[PDB]
Order: C-alpha cells, then sequence, then structure tokens
C-alpha cells in the first residue's frame, strides 16, 4: 500500500494530498511535488484554488522583553492554478490519475517543480552557549482559496488554505565515480623530531546511518609520550544570509585507550557514526528539521552547484573528521589537531496503486531535550 | 455618597450588600469582598447563613450553574459563617461598620479574600463563524442558609440563597516592561533589496480607552511600492482547559493614507484605541463579562504569576499590535504570504491610588441601550 | 620655491629615510610610486644589509579594559627592495633621487615602491560611543630597516635599526574623464491618492573635498497635505567588508529650513552644502582618511572599485549620498517624515596634466580633535 | 620575635624605630606608619622633634623634583595625651622607657608604590623614581628671628610602599588574532588565554596558547615573552619595554593543522643579569629589591601624579616559514595585559630584636 498525506483547511472547503513529506534532491535533479486537491465545491462557489510552493530562509526568535527581529528571505516562488482547471500542472502523473480515481470528481491535480539553485531542508534552534538565533531554510505547500476580489486587497482567509512544511532531502547522485579515499598526514616538529599524524577514511561520501571507519597512524620518532586520542565526526555550520553565525559541534566521538611511547608508532580504527540520536541535546547543530520531530536528522552536507554564490543556500554544512592527539610535557601537555573533510548525505535514489491516508503532521519524538516551542500557526479562529 | 449594591433571596430571609460589582487585581494584591449580610431572625431561627466566594471556569454555558454543563472546573472556594455570629462578630473594614450602623442588629460582616493565583474576568461567547463553545471564569458571592431535619439531612434551600456574579478586574502593577520595539525585513524572490519595517509602541502598558501610538518606519529599498499600511490591535484568546479553543480577532484597525514609493523611506505614528464600543459585533472575543451588560469592556491581558501553571487560568488573554503591508504586484507573483510583523503589549485598567452616606442599588448590571 | 622633503631617523641613528611626500596620489588609471632615498651612518651598518617594505594592511579591533583582546591584520599588499649596499634594486633613477643623493652625499641610496591598481586608498575610523563596531583602517607602511647575516632566519630585525612612516594613498579623480551627468532623481509619495513629487538634483555626480555641493530640491504637493520642514544632508555611508560587516550612517554636513509647502502648490529651492571633517568637533564613528589627533586628517574619499575586483579587498567602502527629509502634516499631535537619497562621489580634484628643506615626517596635531581613544603609544621605546 | 628597625641621629639626640621597612598598599588602604622616637632628654632641652613622611618623584642623577605627599606630627614635646594608637607603639613605649614618643603618619589612597629604575647604556632616559621618606628632626632657637633644623638633629629611613592584591580581580585575560599574509586565503589564528588576571610576584603564569594554522605555511617557533612597560610621565616621556621572562615552545605548527600549549613564566629580577633599564620596588645593589608592581590608577586621579606607569603583558610572537622578507617586514604577535603585585595581606606582649634600618646589599 502507498501512504498518502492528507491535510484540511479549517473551513474544510480544501483538502491537499501528497504523495510523500520529504522531495528528494540527487544533485542531477530534484523530485517534482505531485498531489492533488479536494474542494467542497459548494464552499468554492466562485473561487479559485491554488497551489504555492515557497523556498524561504528565515532568521530570529520571539525572546522575552528582548526587541523582536525577524529576516525573511524568499529563494524559490511557484504557483499553479488548480481550481477551476485549466492544466496548470501540464500533463498528469500516475499518481494524480489514480488519486483522482480514488478521491472522486472534486479532485483536482497540481505539478511543482524544484530548480537546481535551492540548497536542501536545513535549520538549527541554538543552545545556551551559542550566540545567533534561530535560522532555517523551510519549504511551504500552501494550496488556498481566493474570491475574485480577494488578491486585490490582500485578503487570502486563513480559513480556507493549507500550508505543509515539506522536506528537500539530499541524497547521493544516481551516477558518482568510483570513491578516492579522504586521507592527508602531518608531521608535528617537536625538537626538531616528527611526530607523524596519517588519518584516512573509507571513502569521501558517508550516508546517515553509515559506520565511517577512520584509521588513525600515529608515528612517535620524538622524546615524548602521546597520551591521549580523541576522534570527532564534527558538523561545522555557517550562516551566509543576514548574519554570519558559526557553529561547531561533535555529533560522534571515541576517545582511545591508546598511549603511543617515543620512538614507536600505533595504527588503530575507530568505527563513527555521526547520528541526532546520539545527544539530548539536539539544539546547536544543523537538522533537516525541527528538533520536536522523530523523522529529524542531522543536516546533509551542502552542495554547492558550479556558478551558484554560496549565499543564497542561506546555511552552509560540512563535515569532517577531527582527530586530537595530546603529547606529554613536563608537568602539563599539548593537544595538536587534524581534520579530515567528508559528505554525509542520504544513499542513492532507486530506479495501479493501494493507498492508505494519514495526517501530514510529523509524529513528535519522546524525549528531543530542552527546545524552545516556536510561534503556533495563526491558522485559528479569524473571522 | 457610597452607592452599595444589595441583593434579597427570593424568601427575603437573606439581604447580602456589597461596596462594588467589580474587585481589584493589581497583581502584587487583590482587593478583599467585605460586605454584611442582613438576615430577617424570625425567618434564620435555628438555621446557619454562610458566604462563599467561587472561581470557576466553565465551558458549554452561559454560567457555572446551568443543566449538564459540558465542563466546569473549580480554580478556588471559600466560605466565613455570618449566622448565627461568629466570635466578636465585630466589622474589620470602616464599610462593615457603617453598614451595620446604617441597618440594625441583623447585619453580620464577611470577608472573603482572593488568592494571587487566579486570573481575572475573562469570557466569551461565539460569533457564528467560530466553531467554539461559550466558556468563561466566573466569580460567585453566595450568601446561603443551611437548616436541619429529623432525618438527618441539612438542607440549603435555593430559596434562602442569593448568588452576586462579581468581576475580578486586571490594574495595572508598579512597573512595567521595556518599550515595545521590532524589526522585520523581507527579500522577495528575484529581489536584491529589503524591505525595511521598524515598530515602536511608546510603552509596554496601555489602559483600556488610552490612544496606543505605533510608530512605524518603513525603509523601501525595494523596486515595488507599499501600497498599503495597516495597523492592527489583534486580541489573541487560548482556551486551556477542556479545548484548546484559538482565536485571534481584530479589536481595532487604521489604515495610513500614505503610500511608500520605491527608494524611499516614510516614519509614521498612527493612533488605536481597542474598545469593545468599537466593535459592532461583540462576540467572538474576550469580555471581562457578558455581551449584554454596558458596564462590559475587552479582557484585560492575561497575567501568569512565577511558578503557576498557566491552565488554571482557564483562558489565555494577550493582545499585539499587528503592522501589514501591501506591496505592488507580489500577492500572486512572487508569494502567496502576508508581510506583517507583531509587537506584544498589555492592556488593563489604571494603577489603584492610596462616616460615609449609602444609596442602596440593585446587584443587577445595566444592559447596554 | 623650496621643496619639503620628509626626513625620519631609527632610534640607533643608524638609518634615516627621505620622501618626496606624505601622501601619494591615487588617480584611478595609476597610482603615484614612492621614491626616496637612506641615509645610513657606515659605521653602524657595517656588514649589514638595508631593505624599504611598502605593506597596505586592513586592520580591525582596539584595546579594552577588561574586554577580550581580539584583532584581525590582513596584508593587501607587500613589496620590498634592497637599499644598502646598491644593487639598483629600484632600477633607474628619479630626479628627485638624484638630487637629494647630490645634496645628502655619498651614504644616501635610492629605493622606488611602486603601488598596484587593486588596492584602497587611507580609509580608518574609530567607533563613537553609541556605535557597536571597534576601530579598523587600512594603513600604508614605509620601513627601511637593516639585517645581519642571520637575522631574518631567527625572526630577530631590531626595532632600534629600523624606521616606519606612515604614508597615505589619497584619491584623485582621473585626469580626462568624459563630461558628466547630473546625479537626480524623483519620487511620488501618493497621500489619499494624491501626489506630493520630490525631486533632487546635483550639477554633477562627482564633487572635490572642499567644493560646495549645490543641491536643487522640486516639491509639488498635490496633497491636502503641507510640508512643514524640508531637513537635506550630506550623508556618509561606511560598510566594513573585512573581518565584521560594521555599518555607519553620519551627517557630514546639513541644511533644515523651517519653510513650508501648502497644499496645492509647489516650491523649488538651492542650498549649498559643502561636506568637511571641519564641520564637526566629533570626527569619531566616520571614515577618515587618517587618524583622528591628526590636522591634515580629512574625510575618506568615495571608494571606487575596478571591475573584476572583489568590493572586500577594499576592506571600507565608503560612499555619499544627499539625503532629503520632508516632514509633513497628518490628520494630529504628531506628522510623517518621507526621506530620499541621491548618491554621488567625493575624492580629491584632477592631478596637474631643486633647493630642499627637511622636515619632520610627523603630522602636525589638531587644537581640538574632540573626544578620541589614543592608539597604543609607536613602539620606539628603550627594547 | 618582632624585627624593630632603628637608625639614631648623627648627634644622638633623635633614634627612630619601625615595625616594618615596607607598608602595604593593598588598594583599598595603606597601612599607616607607626613607630617611635626615642631621644635623649638633656639633647632636646627647649627642642621640638617632628616626624615628616615624604613622597616625591625625581628625574635625573637634582634635574626634576615634584613632591606627591607631605604630612608631618609633632612627637617631642609630647602632643596630648601622648598615648599609642597600635599594640606596636604601646609595647615598644614598654621596652625603651619614658623617652619613647610615638608617630603615626597616615598614607591617602592616591600615591603610586615604590618605583624606580637606572638606566642601561643602550637606554636613552635618565634615572628616576618615586621615594617614601620617613624623616625625624629637632628643631630649635637661639635667637627670636628664626628657628633653625641640624641635619645631625635628623634622621631619614627610606621606607618602600609595596602594592599587594585587593579582594577581587578582573576577569581571566583572553586575546584573539589572525593573520591573513600576502596572496594568502587562509588565516593564521592565535587564542591566548591566562588562568587569572592577578599574578604574585615568584607565582607562575601559565600561558595557555591556541594556533590554528590554516596556512599552506610552517609555524617555526613559538616565543612567550612577559615584557614589563614602563611610561615616565612627569618631566620626561621615556618609554622603556623590557622581557624579564621568555619561554620558547619545542613544538611547530605544520600547514593545515593546530596546536594547544601551555607554557609557564615566572617573571623575577632575579632571572634578569642586567638589572638597569627595568621598573623595580628599590635601588639595583639591595637584596629585598623586586620588579615593580603594576600601577594601580584610581577613578578621578590624573596618571600623571603616579610619576612612572608600570604594566605587564605576555607576548606570544610566531616565526612563520617563508614570511619574513618575503610577505612582511613585521614580526607577527598579540599581547594579553595582566597585573602583577604582592599576594592579599591576611585580615600577650610581643618580644623585640633591634636592627640597623639600612638594606642588606646583594
Amino acid at each position: 500500500n502507498h501512504v498518502i498525506f492528507k491535510k484540511i483547511s479549517r473551513d474544510k472547503s480544501v483538502t491537499i494530498y501528497l504523495g510523500k513529506r520529504d522531495y528528494i534532491d540527487h544533485v542531477e535533479r530534484v523530485e517534482p511535488v505531485d498531489g492533488v486537491v479536494l474542494v467542497d465545491p459548494e464552499l468554492v462557489k466562485g473561487k479559485r484554488v491554488y497551489v504555492s510552493l515557497t523556498c524561504a530562509f528565515r532568521y530570529g526568535q520571539e525572546d522575552i522583553d528582548v526587541m523582536g527581529l525577524s529576516f525573511r528571505r524568499d529563494l524559490y516562488f511557484s504557483q499553479v492554478q488548480v481550481f477551476p482547471p485549466v492544466g496548470a500542472s501540464g500533463a498528469t502523473t500516475r499518481l494524480q490519475e489514480s488519486l483522482i480515481k480514488k478521491l472522486g470528481a472534486n479532485t483536482y491535480p497540481f505539478l511543482l517543480t524544484f530548480p537546481d539553485y535551492l540548497p536542501c531542508s536545513v535549520m538549527l534552534q541554538p543552545a545556551p552557549q551559542d550566540v545567533g538565533k534561530s535560522c532555517g531554510v523551510d519549504f511551504e505547500i500552501k494550496a488556498f482559496a481566493t474570491h475574485s476580489t480577494d488578491v486585490e486587497e490582500d485578503k487570502i482567509p486563513k480559513k480556507s488554505s493549507v500550508r505543509l512544511l515539506i522536506r528537500k532531502v539530499q541524497h547521493a547522485p544516481r551516477d558518482m565515480g568510483p570513491q578516492p579515499r579522504a586521507e592527508a598526514s602531518w608531521q608535528f616538529f617537536m625538537s626538531d623530531k616528527p611526530l607523524r599524524l596519517a588519518v584516512s577514511l573509507s571513502k569521501e561520501i558517508y550516508y546517515h546511518g553509515e559506520p565511517i571507519p577512520v584509521t588513525v597512524a600515529v608515528t612517535n620518532s620524538t622524546e615524548k609520550t602521546v597520551k591521549k586520542i580523541k576522534v570527532l565526526v564534527e558538523q561545522v555550520t555557517n550562516v551566509v544570509l543576514y548574519s554570519s553565525d558559526y557553529y561547531i559541534k561533535t555529533v560522534a566521538a571515541e576517545e582511545a585507550q591508546e598511549k603511543v611511547p617515543p620512538n614507536s608508532s600505533l595504527t588503530k580504527t575507530l568505527t563513527l557514526v555521526p547520528l541526532l540520536a546520539n545527544n539530548r541535546e539536539r539544539r546547536g547543530i544543523a537538522l533537516d528539521g525541527k528538533i520536536k520531530h522523530e523523522d529529524t536528522n542531522l543536516a546533509s552536507s551542502t552542495i554547492i552547484k558550479e556558478g551558484i554564490d554560496k549565499t543564497v543556500m542561506g546555511i552552509l554544512v560540512s563535515y569532517q573528521i577531527k582527530v586530537k592527539l595530546t603529547v606529554s610535557g613536563e608537568l602539563t601537555s599539548s593537544e595538536v589537531a587534524t581534520e579530515v573533510p567528508f559528505r554525509l548525505m542520504h544513499p542513492q535514489p532507486e530506479d495501479d496503486e493501494n493507498f492508505v491516508f494519514e495526517e501530514f503532521a510529523r509524529q513528535n519524538l519522546k524525549d528531543a531535550g530542552e527546545y524552545k516551542e516556536e510561534k503556533t500557526d495563526q491558522e485559528a479562529a479569524m473571522d
């Protein structure tokens, strides 16, 4: 059976049906949003129904007696008319054809395509120790009814509308070349004797939930002892619209038992799996969704297209392996550190249906840690 | 002259006298309810007379005491005995002492205090297009007689009782929050330029009937014209017991005559006065009383005390200034959203200040005309 | 008739530097090179090398009491020639060098350091109390210094054997510009659907420091409202574009008429403004071409970005605009203010198309500079 | 036993006794000078004996003197009660007998602490200092036209006013610096922290250094100095910056790597063979002489009446491969201020041992 996600307008006049909550960006192209709108023909007499796709970067959170301060930048806007029908969305998909057969004669198709110049779903709420405000890139599918005179007077009533926050999720391209090992080495001279650190990953692209085998090779020709080896996956977040906020957070860690004594060498392989489920604390890190939602993951690596200014991605997300070595003194000791970049995203994608309808409303997590509840949807009693 | 509000029981046995219909909550403290009960000593022979103060949230019906009411939650209950006389039977307040002198020997004082954890008078009856039901927080002063039977069942006849629906009205505290200020900017799709809106209010607390000067600064760096600047006072109502009803309603609105052309800025002050008398439709909005009553106003902002669960307020009322900008060729072309920002403020009654001659009057509130 | 030559001696008297000017002209097409000489005491430079460097650097940050120390430096250009022993590093001579060598004798060696085309001009500011942002600037340092055999190897080039001059790179207009359009704009402010028309026009686009700017203002009032007040300002806009995105906008000239434009009437008025540092006691919070304490210091010229140069390597962007504010009567205990900008450029005039007097390279202090934070004392102390 | 410092006038008529050579300034207040004067009653018949406290700045071998404070009390003939203020005075009067008179001279809050320097050969600038003189002297009159102050009837002690720490200290010193070298896309980042804002003379200073080298160049050397900065602010604007401690890390920082390291420095006069050209709290020849403590300027007091400003800073210098001569002619360095002073102070008839005031030579 195919799970179809539905949401009804407060006034029951407009219901939107979608095939998925999450649309795949696989670099080469992005999955379009094909769905249908069921109208109550009594409540849309003399009305037009449209569906818009909006991608917007936003910045700012409501604080108690702190100056209200928000920024919004629309990165994409598109709109088709769905009722009365005029085939604005062009030729149909199989999904639309089947949904129209299953739902009956008041069901009209819409298709909204994504262009190639957009980021994927990225948002964060700051942790207490972070300066910077809540920011994110939202993707809104909105079905709404207008009257003759309603667009003229900036009154498109909220009770006749229904908005879905879909995710644009980063998957790896269906064709990519075979994978170079991601490796580097450093020589740290200490009294002109080298401490050599090599760090090697099996490959450059890992999938969310995939173990990352980090091989660490310490050749210690110095008089000093490596007392401690820490290996982290760090997420680096650069906000590149409105405010140049910087976050760097550990999303996986192993701190080895190993010492490397003078005039000796040690090779060690640690497996790390960078996962949002690794910390109770879901604030201060780039997510692909809300802290409170169960289906929310770490944000994928930003993929900037040739000729696209990085600033229109809104939030840059990158991942790195950090290796920190604690080297003995005496009476106090030094730490050297190095990074190896890698990219984290979802796997390569794949190549008359029976339908089960379900609320487009993501399940909450039992335990999300501390978060700030955002502004409640203002689609309440407004007349 | 001091106006004293009286109501007599159907059976004439019990009369309650109150100094006011409305008791002041000024955050720091709440005015107690000091009054007296006049008994007919013939009709209360062998009887006990009490006065109760009840605060209750109700949902589904207009009063707390209605047949098959969907939901009642008691927020506070207190009761004192007035007859037979308790101890000294002496007055606590000057008002009681004077009323007892004016009314004679069958007059007994009562004092019922309010605690600090209660909401103020809030109720709404829905408008036709609203889905939720009537709900409210009522404050009942009830004087009633009990008597014994031979079968060991005490009786509280309705004919020996008298109930007054008093208001608990929110007056301002000693202090207020910082000057409310909001800054919002939008970059439209295919624009390189921001539309900037700054909003400030003169202060954080306004009084019912007080003009709110909303100062608006539009910096329009875009190619587009701001065709309209609308300033609203929105009342936000959250029912937080029984049913999660949500109302946002315009209780005042002003449309600037000025447009803001491309590559220009406009600073302007619009004055709004959120008032129940402004709104033909008195349903679908949080009031401090019944629609039919003349003395009824907009509900004051809820003030939640530290450590008190918001749910025992029953109905949360807040106010905000909404400034909405209509931008030429935007809606339908480059967005399907509003261009708007909100600034919270609080609306309540003024701060309070720091042998009398009596005129008696039926407690019943005057109807509107 | 005399040429004034600027000299400075090293603390140890081993090296003296002579320059033709304190200020070198950027006229967009080309930049005046720095031609001077170094007089050495041949006793004190026995077995030594003497070099002269030209450094252009953007710097950010000021010394604050109990506030975390936080500095950024970016070198935008570095060049160095050897001046002693002579090797003709600076190439063939100028007339000035030849004459100075004749006047000063046999221990006098020439240097020539050229400027490239991709640099900003002298721009710096110290913030005013109400400004957030720290001290920042673009400095041009000419430094003559002596090294021993082993001195560059060990990062010890002794300060007592060195001498640094902070020269200015001053923006002049180019010699042969095409004829100039008027800088003009007009706005229609609808008020109850009746137009208030404001036209603002300058005689040309480029004005010289000290040149009167004739601002013509034309108010056509077809509204029911009265223009109560007209303010005309020259505003300096400063954008820091390295390290921190600081923003300054300051009035550097102003005329406010009380004289009114009633309903159904129109008024043209021509005001002269002269944007000058001399207009305010307060020299902080504005882009200068030099230190607050120095008398020869002026307002910074308009930044001139060359095609294909990233604006960020200019360090501090300085622009000028005419601001017109109209106070328009309302319905009322207050009225509305509309404001508009017309950009123009401010720089020094086009350039023109010996007997020597020596003088300390040390700019004269101003009698009254207002409040400033004195910078860290020059580092020419007993080391 | 309590060591009491004494000095007798040439003519043996006046002996001054002090509890200490060094009086504590702990910012909140300054220890008063409580002592006694023993007179030979035969040699002071018809005479008056006074004790003065003088603070003066001097410059030259005298090129310039500026008096910063003067106070004087009468000790003989006895003033009023003639009773002790302090337990020390009361006990000294009991131990020394009936010709012993107490004096108390207070310090105000607006004075510097003991600071002086003699220049090194490489320095221009002359000897200068702030001296504190306790002087007991006799006046007398053989003739109505004048009183006379014979030098043979006087005795002067050069006391130190030593800076001890207050109740509080500033926030943890931290500096961050970054450099983009000409033609490098990539920053060299240096973070420096100290454990705290006030260190005591002889106390190890742990300087934590974090070098983030995102450049293609190697940091070949990390040098950490304690620099003493001296500004003479009366008569002549002499400026001294001198290294009073230095430590060179063994570690290089290669391209595209970071190193966090703590170097421990102890700024001490005993580190420097050369004791000239640096602000001391006393004479070079004296054993008890230390580095001058940080000047502490009080709100509302003009820094010029401190005479000599002394400050301390940590300098961290990074030597970068293929830089000096090729891409810069400048040093790569940052500074972190801190304050250096003596520890916070603490809060049956005592047993006394008398000793010549004169400080022991090295």
